[PDB]
């Protein structure tokens, strides 16, 4: 009879602020840093043999692009070079995109205004 417990970060981040909440903070983030791009990055449900992160919000310059943001949340895990890691973009494994982060956000953000990533160890 244990009672499993926790945790406020298994609770999607969509569940934790509301719809109202999520799109005001967008916009006080994007006025404050135009320069910035308001990233919600987490892991995927389905996923057990990665760790989870210990953040969930990154402000993403303009400039960088996906292969370079991979990189980092990559480090970030303290993943070894032969674990498996994928950052998904609407489905979209992002290592081969050099495109600029602020080309993708116009195109792939949520309706709040927060573009969102998942990150798993299989592609599919």
């Amino acid at each position: 009879e244990w009672v499993n417990v926790g945790s406020p970060s298994d609770r999607p981040f969509k569940q934790r602020r509301s719809f109202a909440d999520r799109c005001k903070e967008v916009q006080q983030i994007r006025d404050q840093h135009p320069s910035k791009i308001p990233v919600i990055i987490e892991r995927y449900k389905g996923e057990k043999q990665l760790p989870v992160l210990d953040k969930t919000k990154f402000l993403v310059p303009d400039h960088v692009n996906m292969s370079e943001l991979v990189k980092i949340i990559r480090r970030r895990l303290q993943l070894n070079p032969t674990q498996a890691f994928f950052l998904l973009v609407n489905q979209h494994s992002m290592v081969s995109v050099s495109t600029p982060i602020a080309d993708i956000y116009e195109q792939e953000k949520d309706e709040d205004g927060f573009l969102y990533m998942v990150y798993a160890s299989q592609e599919t």
